[PDB]
């Protein structure tokens, strides 16, 4: 049983319910999510969320991936969530030899690359880490990604909007996918890479249906669900590892 599917909101059921059964039409009856971040951006988190209960450690501070699957009605969801690729402001390159480890005859279906929203730029750190990620699995991982925001529920400080903040937030990373993984334009904007937004905090407003929802009022677990079904779906080639 996956018992966290009974404790979501019962609107948040009847669209994971949905978008399992549009992808058990092209006869996918699982799919393999892969986790990927630097440490402390929420990415145990969110699979806790995903997964609707407390399966993976959460932590402000390693060091083998965990595999998390739970079956719902004929439909199978695996989600790996990884150790941080980050530590001392270097690329952990370790961390990546075991995820890399893990991984080996394995597909993978869909990548969350997870980071925070609530951060005011992008270094030279965070393409050291979209570039050992290209390295390690193919530039052919970047078609099969979702970019996934954590801590959505920030409030600008600045007296600058949460649309403005977060479009140019995106903008950055996105950017900084880009010039890290040496796409050229044709091949990057044919990923055409979306942005998810999450928010794990117990802090988080609820809308009219119990569902966890964002600054726009959305279920933001839905969303995230819509968003992997798809790319898991896009008909790009997944990633075997061997
Ligand atoms: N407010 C808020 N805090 C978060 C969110 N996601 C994670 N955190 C917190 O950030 C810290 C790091 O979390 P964790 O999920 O372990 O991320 P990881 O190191 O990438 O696995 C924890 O103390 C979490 O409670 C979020 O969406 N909102
Ligand atoms: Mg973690």
């Amino acid at each position: 049983e996956w018992v966290g599917f009974q404790q979501f909101p019962a609107a948040t059921q009847e669209k994971l319910i949905e978008f399992f059964g549009k992808l058990k039409q092209k006869d996918m009856n699982s799919m393999t999510v892969l986790v990927l971040g630097k440490g402390g951006v929420g990415k145990s988190s969110t699979v806790n969320s995903l997964i609707g209960e407390q399966v993976v450690r959460v932590s402000p501070f390693g060091l083998r991936p965990v595999m998390v699957s739970r079956t719902m009605g004929g439909f199978t969801i695996n989600i790996i969530d990884t150790p941080g690729l980050v530590e001392a402001g270097y690329v952990n390159h370790q961390a990546l030899e075991l995820i890399k480890g893990f991984l080996v005859n394995r597909t993978i279906d869909v990548l969350l690359y997870v980071d925070r929203l609530d951060v005011y730029r992008v270094d030279e750190l965070d393409k050291q880490v979209v570039i050992a990620i290209t390295q390690t699995f193919g530039k052919e991982i970047w078609c099969k990604t979702l970019l996934v925001l954590t801590h959505a529920q920030f409030s600008p400080p600045d007296e600058l909007s949460y649309e403005t903040f977060s479009s140019k937030r995106s903008d950055s990373l996105l950017k900084t996918i880009r010039a890290g993984s040496k796409m050229r334009k044709q091949e990057f904007e044919d990923s055409a890479i979306a942005v998810v937004y999450a928010e794990n905090s117990g802090r988080c407003s609820k809308n009219d249906k119990d569902e966890k929802a964002l600054p726009n009022g959305e279920a933001w677990i839905p969303n995230l669900v819509k968003a992997i079904t798809d790319v898991a779906t896009n008909q790009r080639k997944a990633i075997h590892v061997d």
